[PDB]
């Protein structure tokens, strides 16, 4: 899917390189400008490969576990959102960042936020 | 013992997953509710070297709700942690985004929480 | 029977509330966890004329975590529904925002879920 | 609290009129540009009345139950966020909109989003 496939940046300055496969797969790498992260992390996700054509966005999501060969934050983020195509393509998301915690600290395990991605073009 | 296996949440949904050695999650999801029938592909990631202090194992995965039977034009992500032991559990929060027009984007995303165990419902 | 009363969540926190006839919630909250001691003021709102089809009663409330003992420079909102019957329940999701610099705003907000009943813990 | 007290608008065109009391109270009215809503609804909430002075925002939250003398959507929204003062004051929030549902439909009871409010000045 040519629309989604490419390089994207968000408002924090983070980098999202993704390829959208014909089967609904998302694969790529993520580099965060913030947090307990350095270098590229694997991402995987899914997207609606046959979206509505009535002006609606294309639903998608992906996950990064924050372990690579250089860093392990013991955490994972999922982004859930929609791709909005056109000449000024955007991916608008909300996300959940869960850190591994003890059971007593589980109440404070999950951060929530929102990222807007702009396609480099 | 481990993430790999067949899990069920409080709604009776079935989450079948394999955890690869280096952090991949791959499997299928069947929801007991919503605009869904049969199994859907899921992929995700988990921390393949968790802390050794009693902490849970962070993980997440995604389902896009399109298969041979239906297309809900939506996707859910689950973010959470696996907690091992005698009754292993995955505790999650989730975000279900539907494709919308820009005008309706404000009402595009449902949020909830699912807890999974390996105990089959009756 | 009703929203008015003393409630306890799964953490052992104590939520004491009065539901006014026209939709006000007023009371106190004591958290079993976090940067908190003793009771904090809370205020909120509820649907004072719910649907008559078996649906729950929508409600929400806020605590700012400042009292005579501490100030965590944070606030939590709970959004959910009251479900009456033999074991009345309030099921919520919550957002805990801490005051941060603009640079740290990305990590300002925790999310979770609390379920309340009138059963005192032991 | 002069900072928070005033009229605010968000990116949807909704209107938030609030008064911040010395005791940490927020009181006012909300008018939504969208959804099952018409006219003004009561809001109540709380804010940190003695915030940090190290450059941090002021934590706050409020609730609207979507019943007034003209409309009842059988729902309630809470906004949780922070006030960022200065000449271009903002209230940056995330929100949870819970609708009353049957028990079988409770899984789909709650919407999540984010609103940014600008002070009318
Ligand atoms: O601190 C960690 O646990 C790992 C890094 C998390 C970075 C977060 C931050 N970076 C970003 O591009 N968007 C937000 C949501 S991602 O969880
Ligand atoms: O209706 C749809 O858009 C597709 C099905 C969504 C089912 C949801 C529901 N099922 C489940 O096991 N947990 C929750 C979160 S999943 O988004
Ligand atoms: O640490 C703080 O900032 C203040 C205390 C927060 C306690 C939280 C925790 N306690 C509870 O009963 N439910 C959850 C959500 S409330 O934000
Ligand atoms: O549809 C309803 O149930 C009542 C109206 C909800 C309006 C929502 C929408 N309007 C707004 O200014 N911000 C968002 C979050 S508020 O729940």
């Amino acid at each position: 899917e040519a629309g989604i496939t490419g390089t994207w940046y968000n408002q924090l300055g983070s980098t999202f390189i993704v390829t959208a496969g014909a089967d609904g797969a998302l694969t790529g790498t993520y580099e965060s400008a913030v947090g307990n992260a350095e270098s590229r992390f694997v991402l995987t996700g899914r997207y609606d490969s046959a979206p509505a054509t009535d002006g609606s966005g294309t639903a998608l999501g992906w996950t990064v576990a924050w372990k690579n060969n250089y860093r392990n934050a013991h955490s994972a983020t999922t982004w859930s959102g929609q791709y909005v195509g056109g000449a000024e393509a955007r991916i608008n998301t909300q996300w959940l960042l869960t850190s591994g915690t003890t059971e007593a600290n589980a109440w404070k395990s999950t951060l929530v936020g929102h990222d807007t991605f702009t396609k480099v073009k």
